[PDB]
């Protein structure tokens, strides 16, 4: 396993805390995802960060407007909170 | 540091070893791209896999046409590659 399959295995393991592990397509609720990101951005998002702001995170990153964000998704987020993207410019 | 907060910081990491470190916009080369793919996905990609194969995962993914691709767009290429997305159906 090279570094870059490890840091993958890690935050598909990480998606899979909050997502299903059985469901046919693997998908966070808003609320899921709220709760993954206090607990492991939690110098970024913590529990006293205002509920608006991520609200409308939810609902830029969920496109197709289902309540859901898929692997794919989330990921985006994850880099673009890291390596903070000129994008949200 | 959370288990995503390494997991990015190791992600990171490989892309600063292709990338530059000294530029103001860290970016890859389409030679750049093909050199880490197959390096850190070997068993996905290896030095015998067609160059045209690589070549057209970078046009798609390349999406201004400068020739490089940012961290934000090779991340997404790792997450779907892994985690097959049906977005590539
Ligand atoms: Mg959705
Ligand atoms: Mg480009």
């Amino acid at each position: 396993m090279s570094d870059t399959q490890k840091a993958m295995a890690m935050l598909i393991a990480t998606f899979h805390k909050y997502s299903g592990k059985e469901g046919d397509k693997l998908t966070l609720s808003k609320g899921e995802l709220k709760e993954l990101l206090t607990a492991e951005m939690s110098d970024v998002f913590g529990k006293t960060t205002d509920k608006a702001s991520l609200d409308n995170i939810f609902k830029d990153l969920d496109a197709n407007a289902d309540g859901s964000v898929d692997f794919q998704e989330y990921i985006t987020l994850i880099a673009c909170i890291t390596m903070l993207c000129n994008e949200f410019f």
